[PDB]
């Protein structure tokens, strides 16, 4: 807790959606958009496996389709934009050990854990899956996590899967392990 407002506790990350009619080319562009204004919509990111879809995430009802099971928590239905993306932040329960992300995306993204980037694509791309380098968690518990992802137009997809067993199996980040505040969620 960092201010005088109570924060919703749920088994998910705090999600913000931002749209723009400018071009998003890279992580810096999307982060500047996030910085420039209040979110166009907020939502609870409880099942982080979004898309695939076509014909721009920022148009029509494409954001709702993309977010699927998390769209029922949208604060509003944003108007049309050409480009858009999401900023997620909260906590993820991880035991101490070694992990790595494998992320399928169109366009780019960046995931950080405890302040350190652990999966980065700093450019636009048609759908592509990267197996990222491993990282360590030093102490079991809720780890701080944030993510950004965007769509510059066209197709869109975002599924960042995590392995705890050296890339033999991967899981989606969902309500089993996510927390909005770092307290234990019970529903
Ligand atoms: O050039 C068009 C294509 O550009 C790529 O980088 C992706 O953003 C696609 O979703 C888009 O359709
Ligand atoms: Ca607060
Ligand atoms: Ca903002
Ligand atoms: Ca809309
Ligand atoms: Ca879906
Ligand atoms: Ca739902
Ligand atoms: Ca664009
Ligand atoms: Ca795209
Ligand atoms: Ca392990
Ligand atoms: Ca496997």
């Amino acid at each position: 807790q960092d201010d005088s407002t109570p924060d919703s506790l749920f088994a998910g990350l705090v999600g913000e959606y931002y749209g723009t009619n400018s071009q998003l080319n890279n992580i810096s562009d999307f982060r500047a958009l996030v910085d420039s204004k209040e979110a166009d919509a907020t939502f609870e990111a409880a099942n982080i496996s979004y898309g695939r879809g076509s014909s721009d995430v920022a148009k029509g009802t494409h954001l709702q389709e993309f977010l699927g099971s998390d769209a029922s928590t949208l604060s509003t239905d944003p108007g049309d934009n050409t480009d858009g993306g999401i900023y997620l932040q909260g906590y993820v329960y991880l035991e101490a050990g070694t992990y790595n992300f494998k992320v399928t995306a169109d366009d780019g993204y960046e995931i950080t854990i405890n302040g350190n980037p652990v999966a980065t694509v700093d450019n636009n791309q048609s759908v592509y899956t990267v197996t990222h380098a491993s990282f360590t968690i030093s102490e079991s518990g809720y780890q701080a996590i944030d993510m950004i992802w965007w769509d510059q137009g066209g197709d869109y997809v975002f599924q960042p899967t995590l392995s705890a067993d050296g890339g033999s199996t991967y899981f989606v980040l969902d309500s089993a392990i996510l927390s909005s505040t770092g307290e234990t969620p019970y529903t």
